[PDB]
């Protein structure tokens, strides 16, 4: 009865593990007449409609969303110790009630509810159910405020609809930030009016050659809007001064030798660099960041700074000293890969650490020192949360430069004590980056994203006290029938006792 269990799934069997789970009494059962009661506000109804849309196909129920009556499923905004993202979920014969201070909390409560319901809820045609929700109470709040997933649309381009699909994948686990790697050596994916060729030429191809692609301003705004409706703050990234071949290949003048390199379709890194000794370079950067910031309602702007191996140390430091201020100039907070920690991060900046267990002490110290100086840390170790890394030597897709990363390794660590000497309070959260040198379609993205994606979300959300591989793998194993019913391909790791 994998698809439709006789009894409801345990109240604590959800990912991320809830802060507090108190099971008790009989469960709630959704029946044909169940109404979704929300507050009389736009944001409230919005979450109600989102929930109704998720349940209608599989249940075949009307599930009307209204601001009157005593609906069996109630989403209510009220005071409480839940912060901006927490919530309380009460379930019993009298109905299911999700309480929170803000819509995001209600949205998160919904993500938990869809896991309490049976796997059949993932189907697109009416199913028998039963639509049971274990009885009891759940009180849940996040451990970290930065819980993101990155999608590389530069190596291989993915259109608006494919991005919306990935957004839906991550929304399941309460991620609250979507980092978009909009430019690299193989492509420039965002239209910049002041520099037209970046998109028309720099976005004309991708890894492996052939058609590339890019988002017009309108398409990008639609991605931001859709992400916002899924409570994901979009963090755009324009990598610099390295990983800039797409831009350099579009405008000869940006190159040190004034010659435009060919468009790049390979899968290597570290060979490109903006010309630090040219003034036009900083006019370019200012134009790009200014236009990007205007399309960014979010608080952050990622300027990369990784693998600038064709940029001498002194030039890198000089380049960053000059460009970081451009971000604040356009009202945003700067974010960069941890290489930025070696180039004096400006006040309020955050750095994304992608080091590994084997990384040298000097490099780790430089990052820990930045944390000591007030720089926020986003943890995404290459040998832990890089979703493009192979599970084993036999994985058909992905890379292996950071070694192999099975499910347990990806999950089995604590962000608070991860980086030696780094102040725990400097850790803002975690991120799961999905690079695409080897991925060209949505299904390949799923196979490499799952089943590690949920684990990273837990590290960012759940209390350290709930962290435990032996019990976590049981909760992960339970997702199998849900992913199968949803058509989500995933690596069936031998470390997980799949249900
Ligand atoms: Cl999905
Ligand atoms: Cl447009
Ligand atoms: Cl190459
Ligand atoms: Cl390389």
């Amino acid at each position: 009865d994998r698809k439709a269990p006789v009894r409801p799934t345990p109240l604590d069997r959800v990912i991320p593990a809830p802060a507090s789970v108190d099971p008790g009494g009989a469960p709630y059962r959704i029946t044909r007449g169940t109404h979704i009661r929300v507050d009389d506000s736009r944001e409230a109804r919005r979450v109600g409609d989102y929930l109704a849309d998720l349940l209608r196909p599989a249940t075949g129920y009307r599930l009307p969303v209204t601001a009157h009556g005593h609906g069996g499923i109630r989403l209510r905004l009220a005071g409480g110790p839940y912060g901006d993202e927490g919530y309380r979920l009460d379930s019993g014969p009298a109905g299911v009630t999700i309480t929170a201070r803000k819509a995001a909390g209600l949205f998160h409560g919904v993500q938990t509810l869809r896991q309490l319901l049976p796997p059949a809820v993932e189907k697109d045609s009416a199913q028998p159910g039963p639509w049971l929700v274990a009885g009891g109470t759940i009180e849940d709040t996040p451990r970290y405020a930065w819980r993101s997933a990155m999608l590389d649309v530069s190596r291989h381009f993915f259109g608006v609809d494919e991005v919306k699909r990935y957004i839906d994948r991550v929304a399941r686990y309460k991620y609250n930030k979507l980092h978009l790697h909009l430019s690299d050596d193989q492509g420039w994916r965002i239209a910049i009016d002041s520099w037209p060729r970046l998109a028309t030429y720099g976005g004309s191809t991708e890894v492996g050659g052939g058609p590339g692609g890019y988002y017009t301003k309108a398409e990008y705004k639609e991605i931001v809007r859709y992400a916002a409706s899924r409570h994901l703050e979009v963090v755009p990234e324009i990598d610099m001064p390295g990983h800039t071949n797409a831009a350099l290949a579009s405008y000869a003048e940006l190159n040190c030798d004034g010659v435009a390199p060919p468009l790049y379709t390979g899968t290597k890194v570290g060979f490109s660099s903006l010309c630090v000794d040219k003034d036009v370079t900083y006019d370019f950067v200012d134009d790009v960041i200014g236009e990007l910031a205007a399309l960014t309602p979010g608080r952050y702007l990622h300027i990369g700074g990784d693998e600038a191996h064709s940029t001498p140390k002194a030039d890198f430091v000089a380049f960053m000293k000059r460009v970081q201020p451009i971000v604040a100039k356009y009202g945003k907070t700067v974010v960069g890969w941890h290489q930025l920690a070696g180039a004096e991060p400006v006040e309020g900046a955050l750095v994304q650490y992608w080091g590994l267990d084997r990384t040298g002490d000097a490099e780790k110290a430089e990052v820990a020192e930045a944390a000591r100086n007030g720089t926020g840390l986003i943890l995404s170790p290459a040998d832990r949360t890089y979703l493009d890394m192979k599970y084993t030597k036999d994985t058909p897709l992905g890379l292996s430069w950071a070694g192999y990363v099975e499910v347990q390794r990806s999950y089995d660590w604590d962000p608070a004590g991860y980086l030696p000497g780094a102040p725990a309070d400097a850790v803002r959260g975690v991120e799961a980056p999905l690079w695409t040198e080897t991925l060209s379609d949505p299904d390949q993205l799923d196979y490499m994203a799952f089943p590690r994606l949920p684990g990273v979300a837990e590290l960012g959300w759940s209390p350290a006290s709930t962290h435990d591989w032996d019990t976590y793998k049981v909760r992960l194993a339970a997702q199998a029938p849900y992913w199968e019913a949803a058509g989500i391909d995933f690596y069936r790791s031998p470390q997980v006792p799949w249900t």
